[PDB]
DNA sequence: TAAAA
């Protein structure tokens, strides 16, 4: 997930060549616990969506001049500063991240055995 | 075409 380039060979190429990172990786899943890593999970942003609370319906609401107009923004927002330390998450938006990264991540269970018994 | 798949 968290890779700047990619280098491997071609299906069929002679030599390994190198490919910048060009895509975002977007997830989706019915799961409420799909983050098995539990020394945290700082890759993964989950957000929760809740039916019946949506008030566009992606289905007809969603047409390629809406898209444009939200990269258009997306685009004018990262020209402001062209730098990957302005895709960084604000501090209290970070913050909040580490509690949802953590609710959403699955949690050992001999940890409370061990503190039990050592206790 | 063989390879590489």
């Amino acid at each position: 997930i968290s890779a700047i380039v990619d280098i491997y060979r071609a299906s069929y190429g002679k030599r390994t060549e190198r490919h910048p990172r060009q895509c975002v990786f977007v997830g989706t899943t019915n799961n409420y616990e799909f983050l098995k890593d539990q020394t945290g999970n700082r890759r993964f942003f989950p957000i929760t969506t809740d039916k019946n609370k949506a008030t566009k319906s992606p289905f007809d609401d969603l047409t390629p001049v809406v898209v444009q107009q939200m990269f258009a923004e997306a685009r004018v927002y990262f020209d402001e500063n062209p730098t990957d330390k302005a895709l960084l998450l604000d501090k209290e938006a970070s913050e909040m991240a580490l509690k949802v990264q953590e609710a959403h991540s699955e949690k050992d269970a001999l940890v409370g055995e061990i503190e039990e018994f050592l206790e």
